[PDB]
């Protein structure tokens, strides 16, 4: 026959469960081809892509990425596809894995209020991106519209602790990275390549913090990793361990004890790692600036003893991961709300720019504002910015160098120019330094940033 | 001795056939090392790169790809290069798989009227680019001087019921996609890797519609796919099958069962599919803009019986393949060659539009304008349209949202704008619709389009 | 045990050597784990990214890329960074193969003028990317902040004849490619991925002409290559040659036998080369236009007999190569610092024309300026250019075609525009056609051609 022919389908139907990422349906754990049904529902809905940043998602069961389904080779897999009624767009599904034209665009077109369907058999092992298809494809799949199938091989997978569901996207503002409010999709920057924000699940911190994936030393983690692009390829990176394992969707080839690996656009891969020692791990692509710059993080948080004799040094923090060390960043949101309301407070703003002040200024300035003698001027209690604090936006947006003196002490160094802040995180930090460590005390609005942007 | 050395040349020496895209010479089917003569001919030439956009290509032996040359590892190659007289360029050829510097490069140099001849044995086995490498490369690249070379292992490849030669490559206009003309190299949009068109074998539909890849239900096909970049890697993907293999250049490795691989710059693979179910199966670049924005897609369509337990859907169409769905679009060229001549009839600008129309206007409005009541709002006897037609040209490029009322209906729904349609394709979208299903009448002109666009 | 725990260490302390590229630290050449003290020192300093470009870079041990480190699978690592008290930046490290979090990141924080230290047991085998990891991480790493570390299997990697370091990196200047004098540092460009010099070993010609690796025919070379990105992934390319081996940081998978393979952002592999022709063999991005146009290429010199029966053709020239054909490009150095100076004399401008008219005018108008008669116009006593020689700048920066006169010969041809050329080149250039073959003399200023380029 086909490969993957195990014959027709016995016992009853089977009603796939599918589960929101970051988790997986469990193992189907049987020895026996199924007829399986699914039911997925599209749904367009705003949601927070960042901090105080609402979007409009296109999404397959409410989440990016979508709902994860898992069958077996072999299986008969009757796909309902239904597009709620307040939805404005059609929508289709294509599954990679699937053996027919359009991998089931032509079968699976619906409108507003419809539901469609299509029967495929799962001929293919492994693990599949599945997409949106209906013309224009690009703005369907910039808008959240993708996520995984894993078609197990008849004997199922490897038995191992924790099972997640991570898959990266680029996505397209009108809007600069962390520009507040509601930002419509851009096309000229999709068709360009040139993403606002590059993310994990849909979100800045979807995985950090407080929403940090978890397991215990000793344990094995297995994560299905998609690139739902649409258009980057992911050099797709754990920070302080190692793979034991990466199979890229039902090949043949298992690369071994590797730590960096390339992720194509529409591509997934099964990694497996074993936790050896505690601490947080970071997920990244190390195309950095999408790291760093852009959102594309994620953390494996590990519970356990010390082994001093492996690594002898300390937990991750705010010098490298910035603002994402901290549970959550919360107040940037609160802040935000309040001046949409206009009612935004002085603790408002000194809560917000203490959640942002974190890496992006105590690198050199410290968590207390102290800064270090004769290298990096303090903050706190400083004359230097008392005698003129309206210079300070000046001094954030374009920089500073020179010699200078702070509370009676000589710098000639350069702080560089810090224009990617947009102007109410100026704003915000320094309303929080000011009203911090016995200052003047006072306000910085987004309004006085812009001023001083705008010269 | 080294490896790939099968001794010196025997018998008479063979004058090597090449073939043009998507053709491949067939197996030389031979014991023996042979001393093989090849003569390639670099010309210049305006060709069609989309409908009614021209571009001059510089080619080896009329095409982009260039022809394909087929030899046996150990065979002596005797290469000759001519420059046509028509040329205003030098040229010289670099084939991967040539063990020397340059892979040819110094010993080719060939002006205008001139031919060049170097030997090389060809030790190493595998699939392998080759390319032009006169200053400035990036140039010659980019205006098409790659190809491949296939160097077979002794016993040869296994037997297939088909070869076929695709190779994708990145353009740089001046001009943005699809806006028609004579349009030149743009050394900007290169230097930046910001493409106007990504393209299989030369053109926009080149191998869609009438032009698709032919194989039967059970054929095993093999696809020798070159990446001649010059700047894009290409997560070169197909749409609802997968390959049975996947090797690059000379490799040891062989992939197995994948849909996804990636194929650097410069790169080429040899990939096998063997056709399960019958339909269009596209080949794309899964960085999805490149596939459905900038022409990125092939297809190889497949004859036979329906297996209805395997997939029960419908064949591809204008829902995810959009204009590319119908057989070609040459109505967009008679009626682009029309403007030039200042000869262009409503009738051009009907059955232009008509081709447009499809997945871009169809996917919500459906192929006789009925839309969808409550849902999409008709174009068909439309009073809305009817009311104010030199709107449609601002509802096209800006887009609608808000209640409105359409042949007695309410709609509060979205139109996404669609600014990328050039003056022309809006014209003649328009112009379609004015004179389909009982419309008003009249014509948009290119010029009326321009007037709103600028406002 | 965990894998890669060989026990504790024995014997005393082993003080490790560190090499600077394109050198590699000898073979630890011990069947026993050992304790080793790595010292690692951070400098910041000006240095010349290309001829007459200067740019602060940031060091490990004072190159780019930073001292390689080389230790034995099992070895515990007690690793001090040292950041000079010159440095106005503070900085840490995070090393791939490093199992813990930040990969040492937390515990090597270290400001201008302090020391850190952590301890780290090298599970993993394989050669592994180091980097800064300090707050904005994108910068640190874009301004030079990465290296290697070789982890050897226990019995050690096979011997070869030649061991050498190159790792590639993406930078990004406020200038354009070329523009002289001391460039920032762009973080626009650095978060667009538009960097204006792509490079081997932190500079232009770092490895061409007279700094090009060396081997002998019959020899075998091993590289570690790195990639620091910080935004790039590498299809790394040997031209002329294969590699036997690639093999992905710690990776089972080893691939045979190919000529081009992806490097992942922040990814390393190990290649071995064994020479089998005499020339030069080149290292390249392929893709193309930041091999051709942004200064990513590397040579490997290969001594020894020809062997004619193999490869009949010439040593790689300028026609491919263009101005890095020549050991240096000194001249270029030379007269920019004559300018800053304001001592800039007719030979200086003479000198450095004749380096930079190599490939980019001579692979049409020829080495003697002869050109070829009704093809390529000369340059060579030259009645076109004598009759407007400022017209000359026009030429260059905008191009030419239509039919000419030259030396009473006829030419309907094109010479594309060449407006990347910077002011100071196109005078340098036209100022050496002036000053050689008998042409009327004189000189034009950078001044000259800034007006010229500004209509
Ligand atoms: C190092 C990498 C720094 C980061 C990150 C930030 N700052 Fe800084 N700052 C730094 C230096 C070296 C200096 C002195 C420059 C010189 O000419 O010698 C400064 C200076 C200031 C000042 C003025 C001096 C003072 O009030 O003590 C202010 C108000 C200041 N910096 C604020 C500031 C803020 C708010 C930051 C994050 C948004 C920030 N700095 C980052 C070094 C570095
Ligand atoms: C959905 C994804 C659509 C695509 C693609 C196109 N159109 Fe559309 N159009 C759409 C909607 C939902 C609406 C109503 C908007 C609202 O505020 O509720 C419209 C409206 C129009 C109109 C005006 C109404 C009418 O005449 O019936 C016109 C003239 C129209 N659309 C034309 C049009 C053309 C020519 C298209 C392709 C170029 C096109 N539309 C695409 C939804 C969608
Ligand atoms: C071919 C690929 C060329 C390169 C590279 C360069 N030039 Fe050229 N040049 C070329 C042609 C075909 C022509 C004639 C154009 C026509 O209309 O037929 C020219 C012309 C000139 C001229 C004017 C004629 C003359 O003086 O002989 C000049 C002064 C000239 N070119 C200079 C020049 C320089 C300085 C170059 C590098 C910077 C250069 N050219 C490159 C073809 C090509
Ligand atoms: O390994 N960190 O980018
Ligand atoms: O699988 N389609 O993009
Ligand atoms: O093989 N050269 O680009
Ligand atoms: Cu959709
Ligand atoms: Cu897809
Ligand atoms: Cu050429
Ligand atoms: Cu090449
Ligand atoms: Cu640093
Ligand atoms: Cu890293």
């Amino acid at each position: 026959k086909l490969p993957g022919d195990f014959g027709p389908p016995r016992g009853e139907p089977i009603h796939a469960v599918l589960t929101s990422p970051p988790l997986v349906p469990p193992p189907v754990n049987r020895t026996y081809p199924a007829k399986v049904i699914v039911e997925l529902e599209v749904v367009e809905k705003e949601m927070q892509i960042s901090e105080g940043v609402s979007y409009t998602f296109w999404t397959f069961g409410g989440t990016v990425p979508g709902s994860f389904i898992r069958v077996r080779q072999g299986d008969t897999v009757e796909f309902h596809l239904k597009n709620h009624p307040s939805s404005k767009m059609p929508h289709n599904i294509d599954l990679h894995g699937v053996t027919g034209p359009g991998g089931g665009a032509a079968s699976s077109f619906t409108a507003p209020g419809h539901e469609s369907q299509f029967t495929f058999k799962a001929l293919n092992e492994g693990i599949y991106v599945y997409h949106c298809a209906t013309a224009p494809v690009g703005m369907h799949i910039a808008n959240g519209m993708y996520g995984l199938i894993l078609v197990e091989p008849p004997e199922g997978l490897p038995k191992v602790d924790h099972e997640y569901y991570v898959m990266q996207g680029d996505f397209y503002t009108a809007g600069k990275y962390r520009e507040k409010g509601l930002q419509p999709f851009d096309m000229e920057k999709a068709i360009d390549e040139r993403p606002s924000y590059v993310l994990f699940n849909g979100a800045e911190g979807a995985l950090t913090g407080d929403k940090a994936l978890h397991a215990k030393v000793g344990e094995t983690v297995r994560i299905f990793v998609g690139n739902g692009g649409p258009n980057l390829v992911s050099s797709f990176h754990v920070i302080g361990a190692i793979f034991d394992q990466v199979r890229y969707e039902g090949g043949t080839n298992v690369q071994k004890n590797v730590q960096t690996t390339l992720i194509p656009a529409g591509g997934a891969a099964v990694v497996k790692f074993t936790a050896r020692v505690p601490g947080s791990y970071v997920l990244v692509d190390h195309s950095i600036f999408r790291a760093f710059n852009k959102g594309a993080m994620a953390i494996l948080k590990i519970d356990g003893a010390e082994n001093k004799l492996v690594y002898s040094g300390k937990e991750l923090d705010s010098v490298f991961l910035g603002d994402r060390a901290a549970p959550n960043m919360s107040a940037v949101t609160k802040a935000t709300q309040a001046s949409v309301s206009g009612t935004l407070t002085v603790q408002d703003q000194v809560q917000a720019g203490r959640a942002l002040f974190a890496g992006t200024c105590s690198v050199c300035h410290q968590g207390n504002g102290a800064g270090l003698p004769g290298v990096f001027p303090p903050l706190a209690k400083s004359d230097f910015l008392a005698a003129d604090p309206k210079r300070a936006m000046n001094i954030v947006l374009h920089g500073l160098n020179g010699k200078i003196k702070v509370n009676g002490q000589e710098y000639d160094s350069v702080m560089p120019p810090m224009t990617q802040l947009n102007d109410d995180e100026v704003a915000n930090i320094l309303t929080y330094v000011l009203n911090s460590w016995d200052n003047p005390g006072g306000r910085v609005s987004a309004e006085d940033v812009k001023k001083v942007r705008a010269q």
